[PDB]
């Protein structure tokens, strides 16, 4: 139900379909709020994997200290915790695919201990002797630019090369003007249900505005603009002058 | 009670009235003192949810390293924390409002921490394997410019378009003439009953004092400057030769 | 046991007197040596509240590091804190009144923590989830001029219309020519009683001189000069002689 | 075994004696190697406490992160503090003297937490509820131009007035011709002793060298340079030849 | 074989030169002396020698000689590891711990790379240098120890206090002796001597047939003004015997080096 | 499996061969992604220690605070954190060999810690006071010309003196004109392989792309490209389609 129109965004789902099947990294960028976590949502559900569990991680909000023992995992006793032991994301997420949003702003310490992970596939349980070997999808995100943190020395380069090797760019909004109605459509439909009102569409002089505001918050924003209007909405649909108060 | 005389501050009480159905996020911005607090907890008394509780929080409070672990709460086995698993923030707040003030004071490592929080009402407790999801209604305020701090690079950008899904601005006292009074005399019986002094009203002379002086601190100053002038007075009402000193 | 002499003390003098029914804080101000400290104790013993407890705290000697923790109190576990649960100094002063000497050297960040604390006089326990109200007269003492570094943007000025219902400036004791003599004795019957000297007045050619001092470190600075001057007496009585190496 | 046979010296040698009586903090300055703690340890000596403690303390070897710890002392609890309690050092120094080296070379903001320390000798400590009082007489030194710290805002003044009850200036080894040949015999006994040597005396023609040698490390250099002569002398006396290569 | 390894005799080392003469003396005298020395000189000179030696020729040459390089101590627990530190007072360990001072008692402590030390951190040492008298970090108890010091740099340190970039007062406490090492290049009789020696060592360990130079080569060595000094000559050395066929180096083989 | 072909390729492999039996320490140099590494791996495999361990590491990327913890170890304390006990890498490499990738991006400060480490082989744990010894190869790598950077005053003259032994240079590709077109070949049978393709071999019209020569990535880049071409890769033969998609 969700929209992809224009040559420029349309041209992207092709490439998503095609590697559903694959067991190598990914890397997608773009600006906050473009819809890359439906994405990075979609190349699970449209892989050989769709039944699986998926597992959502925002990195960075992990504290350094625990960051290895939380992620990884540890055994019963081993370093003054629990009785019992207890799993890491990684295994619960094994045979799976596991999402990390933000990835970019991750610290200089704690990417070298998923680097030696990334390459082997195998990794020590903080305190646990005993090698294992899982099978994980690794899904990253981040709304930076990466390109640049390599060359200030804030990102590791051989990690961007591992990672990198898919790259998938989403562009923004103001440069996508054909996808715009449709999706103010779509929200139409959702808050129009939640608060129970009598909206219907838009006016068509409201409609020329849309595509003159360049966008900076692109979708995210947009349907953020779409649920306030239906709070003040009179009429079923919304003229050119409920918005000029908005913008 | 509570006093609204103005055209500027009657535009906003019916704002509030509309939201208090709605169950998405709130940004306030003014200068402090303006009465930021008392329209995030007018708004949960209006809501449907004016039963429920109402946490409060300074956010700037908040140390740095149980951060994480004192918000979202934590499962027992946490680096040798405690015996028992706690609550979080989020968790007591489940089914109430949860209330970030001065928000725009925190640094930008802890903004990014609330990131997948805010939108979708998810996160993991510290240690624990299970995603939780709870309900809580969340609104902000800071008395800085927060659009100012995205475009210099001082405040996230994707947290603006999450919590920013409502923005009002609350207007100076300077440019609400009207509302003077009426604060200045509902301020004056309060701390004539509290402090049991004689005290009734203004002179027509001191009214006009109160017109006149641009108020930089707003309606907080206001408070104040009643408290020192029902102290020292002597006679039942208060002239402008009383006020003189005071400013 | 204290002395006032002046036609500027005596002013100031009436006001505590007249405020001493009055709940709300105090914002002192003065060079060093002025006697601050004095009116910040004098205040809570013409007070309504002048039984119950007066705790003396320099802020800015609070660690950073548990300056949180030291100052709300925590319940038991914090990251390995302790065993048992403790009050903190908002809590132990309840009932009573806190003084904060220098608050004009804390960092800009750390105020911040403050905000909510002095005027809702809520907070909550580290640890503690349920919202705690303490009863807490607030005195306040700074040797900086905060009007000044507000304006300099060196201070936060939401904070200072919290702590700024009543304020004190004083002069300094150049600008009280009648405290001076007065002062000295009381010093020099405590110095001749302590180091038992034969010591019992000034020459008249000594003391004129030392009025015409300009007295930098005002009070603090004589009760040392009269000090260093007792110990090296010779005779019953003091010339100008043995103050003349000081001037 | 201590040397005084200058003019300048015996007076303040003089001076010494009578405030050996005294209670109050004492302020040491000059050159360093002129013999600041000496003195510093000779007041004790003369005191009436001169049998109960004496704390030496470079106040620079203080580490930042425990500077407030190591001071006023700690509860068990606080920190992340482990587990046993541990008093301060002015805990320690209570009834006895409490010697601070090197003073000048604390950080603006460090400065400012021993402020009330100082002056009231009462303190709280870290985790502690109840005040803690102290009598304890400070002494002081540095090898840097005070008066002119001040001026440039590198130093507190308010601290300076705390301190500066006594002020007590050594001069250089250059002012004191008198002291030089008696204080270098003194050191030619002691190593003639511990290395088992058997140099007696110097001979005419050095003795007048070392008045003419303007010794930029004063006293302190001296010992260092009578060292190294008795190591390498051969006879029972040192002539010109052998300090001439030194250098 | 490999690096003896029983070195029953020797390590060795060689002093031809006048000025290494002179100094060799000079430390026979202060064998009997307990006071601080401060070696100065270019990088390769041998610092670290003198310094082992002082030792050896010294009284405590029996006792423990602990070699540090500050330079490398973190500067968050520089106070905790050289003075030691008490069960309390950082989230430090759990028990108690001796610093490296409490460790060198009675003995000899060497400090190498002191120049490189930073005016904040240097104020640290100057109760302890002179005084030998600390307190342990969280302890109450004033701990004494007898430790001689050694120090050295490879930089010039008289100007760094004239720069105001070295504490003055510092240089008081480490300076009683100062030994300035001169270059190799103002020891010319200690360069052929010092060739052969490190010729026969990698011989011996690298199994050549090597045994020593050219007249030719011999020249070459003595206008190269070794501004590496002894290190540098014993890299190119050991550089020239792995890639040597014959018995003797020519000239040739050198001017790839220089 | 490596591949050698070109003159200058060959050449140095014959080199390495005849110091096989050498035990100390090499300077490579040459442009990011040349080689060095590889070049350095093998001559690990060419020693007497090549049935050790082999260590790699990449110094310019190790956090400051860490960075000594890491490389030498530490016992369990003398830190603020660290519970456990850790070898560090040079008692790690203990028997085997090092590798330091990118040295010339390391710090100049951090340089100063290595010295007494690169040649003695000798250190102290922190927090140990036992004194570690370890018998360790070393091995050395830049990206910039290391004898003109000392000139420049970016690196320490007395640390190139213990790396500095041997040096030997890369040239990046355009001096190897030979060894090109067998690498990517050698990749297609990997990549063909592990992805489980239908590819065999390129088209003559995808090697006129490959000998269109400028590499600025050099080696690195073509490992990257190729990956990125099988993976959309559609017959059993590349043509030069997919490779001018990216530059
Ligand atoms: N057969 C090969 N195939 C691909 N790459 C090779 C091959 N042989 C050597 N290399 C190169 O060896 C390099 C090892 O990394 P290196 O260049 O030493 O790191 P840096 O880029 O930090 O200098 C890799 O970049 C790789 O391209
Ligand atoms: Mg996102
Ligand atoms: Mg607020
Ligand atoms: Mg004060
Ligand atoms: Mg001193
Ligand atoms: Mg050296
Ligand atoms: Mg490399």
């Amino acid at each position: 139900e969700y929209v992809f129109e224009s040559p420029k965004m349309k041209e992207i789902l092709e490439k998503i379909k095609k590697i559903s099947c694959a067991e190598c990294p990914v890397l997608i960028t773009g600006e906050s709020g473009v819809g890359k976590e439906v994405v990075a949502r979609l190349i699970h559900k449209l892989s050989d994997r769709s039944k699986e569990p998926f597992v959502a991680l925002n990195v960075a909000s992990i504290p350094r200290d625990i960051f290895e023992a939380e992620l990884f995992g540890y055994e019963k006793g081993a370093f003054t915790g629990a009785v019992s032991s207890k799993e890491g994301f990684f295994e619960l997420a094994d045979g799976g695919t596991l999402f990390l949003d933000e990835i970019g702003e991750l610290s200089l310490e704690a990417q070298a201990k998923l680097l030696r992970v990334i390459e082997s596939g195998k990794f020590y349980r903080l305190g646990g002797r005993k090698e294992i070997e899982v099978n994980v999808r690794i899904l990253a995100a981040t709304n930076r630019n990466i390109k640049e943190l390599v060359k200030e020395g804030k990102f590791r380069e051989d990690l961007y090369y591992r990672l990198g090797v898919i790259e998938i760019e989403i562009p923004p909004l103001r440069e996508r003007k054909e996808d715009i109605i449709p999706l103010a459509n779509h929200f139409l439909k959702k808050f129009s249900r939640k608060y129970a009102k009598e909206v219907e569409g838009f006016t068509k002089s409201a409609q020329e505005l849309l595509l003159s505001y360049p966008w900076y918050g692109n979708v995210r924003e947009l349907k953020n603009v779409i649920e306030r209007a239906v709070l003040f909405s009179e009429g079923k649909f919304i003229d050119r002058g409920e918005l000029s108060c908005l913008v």
